[PDB]
């Protein structure tokens, strides 16, 4: 049954990226041509279709026909002004076939279109052939990694992918996570761990503030900039020595585009050299009008070209630091993905701007996310990662723990993660005058709404002594003991009267599955629950009566 490991393959915007791990050791494999990464691109001629490296380097030549950027429409529906904007900047056609987008170009003679998770599944199978030359044994099964504010469409649509290139889709994982996988920041499990994604690839730009825990991933908030990348950087280089060369010889380079062309690949590669040497050395041959162009840009006026993109850097991090409502202290771990995290400057701001905070950058930036995709690959087809049998790990809930208040919302008491034996303690009032007495209704999940959670639970409270609405005092507590028993009980604090319920959380009843489909849902309805998150206000119980009335209108 060794007929073919696993596959983890990040398919990136300009480039993807395919590892395998074998014999404990995670490896990146090489092209064709023996590059690590491939572009994502697929060039259509009148004698072949061409793939990786082969289509990105005629596409001068080929421009109307040499497509890239398909992960920009992915899932997405024709009329997404997203998609209407981004149409704006390619040189190829979209073309709208009932709703959905589609590439139309010209192949061997032909007008040819093509759905966008088709030209994926182009570059998935270069992708797949790549590991199939380096393996020697058909590839099937692979992990395919995904932005973090991808929808459900999205990821189908990735996912569709790679099973129209014959390849058996174990997960789809967010790229935040198949980083943090990479550096093993699940197996450190102990105490909870916010960990925050800085991603900034050839012209992607994200941000992700994840809480891990208990082998566990929840994304707390995603931020960012789809359209700032290594490629912008370049630009502010090429356009700098435009206009030295305009103000050294009167002459404008504009014109003549392969003289533009060799300009920015000089700059591409000055970029690189700036990132681990205070200078860079631009020496072009006859570069226009038979003029030779000579010279060399410092880090500093790198940096200074490119000082407000850089600094921009940092309000991604910062709102993506607000929605994740937390502290940049409270930030336990950094990670750099992307080849631009390799720019000192970049660097240097991240790292002022976390008090010096040490920075996770060992692994290539370019391929941690395959790397870890990779990794996460090996899991699911079999590799020791049994770190529960050293001796006691450390016991944290499962699912966030409250109870029900007026209109039908969940207010938690223990959220997940908490450290087993303990006691919390939250006072209500009552929602309408004199009420009778309140409806203790324990919930369990990590939805806004008592609805979209599971009820485990639900005890009276009788005998309130009728009061204004809002005078009645009732203070509720959850009580968690080593062996997992929960013990909900309520008391009237103008009396000292009380009722409890002991609820059974013994038995696995949930698996690792189960927790983290919940935790995947709370992340995707994160707004109608951030907004549903102001219907009502306050803690108070309900008439003695659950959400489970009379349902109205839309």
């Amino acid at each position: 049954m060794s007929k073919g490991p696993a596959v983890g393959i990040d398919l990136g915007t300009t480039y993807s990226c395919v590892g395998v791990f074998q014999h404990g050791k995670v490896e990146i494999i090489a092209n064709d041509q023996g590059n690590r990464t491939t572009p994502s691109y697929v060039a259509f001629t009148d004698t072949e279709r061409l793939i990786g490296d082969a289509a990105k380097n005629q596409v001068a030549m080929n421009p109307t026909n040499t497509v890239f950027d398909a992960k920009r429409l992915i899932g997405r529906r024709f009329d997404d002004a997203v998609v209407q904007s981004d149409m704006k900047h390619w040189p190829f056609m979209v073309v709208n076939d009932a709703g959905r987008p589609k590439v139309q170009v010209e192949y061997k003679g032909e007008t040819k279109s093509f759905y966008p998770e088709e030209v994926s599944s182009m570059v998935l199978t270069k992708m797949k052939e790549i590991a199939e030359a380096y393996l020697g044994k058909t590839v099937t099964n692979a992990v395919v990694t995904v932005p973090a504010y991808f929808n459900d469409s999205q990821r189908q649509a990735t996912k569709d992918a790679g099973t129209i290139a014959g390849l058996n889709v174990l997960r789809i994982i967010n790229e935040p996570t198949a980083a943090a996988i990479a550096y093993g920041l699940d197996k450190k499990v102990g105490a909870e761990r916010n960990v925050l994604i800085f991603d900034l690839g050839g012209g992607t730009f994200d941000v992700s503030i994840l809480t891990i825990a208990a082998g566990i991933f929840e994304v707390k908030s995603t931020a960012g900039d789809t359209h700032l990348g290594g490629e912008d950087f370049d630009n502010r280089m090429v356009n700098h020595f435009i206009a030295e060369f305009k103000r050294k010889h009167k002459k404008d380079i504009s014109e003549n585009k392969r003289a533009v062309r060799r300009l920015r690949t000089a700059c591409e590669r000055a970029k690189r050299t700036l990132s681990s040497s205070t200078q860079a050395s631009i020496e072009i041959d006859s570069l226009y009008e038979g003029i030779d162009f000579y010279t060399s840009i410092t880090r500093a006026r790198f940096e200074e070209l490119n000082a407000d993109l850089f600094r921009g850097t940092l309000d991604p991090v910062e709102k993506a630091l607000r929605d994740a409502k937390l502290d940049k202290s409270q930030i336990h771990d950094i990670v750099l993905v992307g080849g631009s995290t390799r720019i000192p400057k970049i660097q240097k701001l991240l790292q002022d701007f976390f008090n010096g905070k040490e920075l996770n950058k060992s692994i290539n930036p370019d391929e941690a996310v395959a790397y870890g995709a990779a990794v996460q690959a090996a899991i699911l087809s079999g590799d020791k990662s049994e770190n529960v049998q050293d001796l006691l790990l450390l016991d944290v809930t499962p699912l966030s723990l409250g109870i029900e208040t007026a209109g039908g919302v969940m207010t938690v008491l223990i959220k997940r993660n908490t450290t087993i034996p303990t006691k919390q303690t939250q006072t209500f009032t009552t929602y309408s005058d004199n009420q009778p007495g309140v409806l203790i209704q324990v919930y369990e999940g990590e939805r806004a709404m008592t609805k979209d959670n599971n009820l485990l639970g639900k005890f009276e409270l009788t005998g309130i002594p009728p009061a204004p609405r809002g005078v009645p005092q009732i203070e509720v507590t959850f009580d968690i003991d080593a062996n997992g028993i929960l013990n909900v009980s309520a008391v009237d604090k103008s009396t000292g009267k009380e009722n409890k319920i002991t609820i059974t959380n013994d038995k696995g009843r949930l698996s690792k599955e189960d927790i983290e489909r919940m935790v995947q849902e709370a992340e995707k309805y994160k707004a109608e629950d951030e907004k549903q998150r102001d219907k009502v206000s306050s803690k108070n119980s309900l008439e003695s009566y659950a959400f489970n009335m009379k349902a109205t209108v839309e």
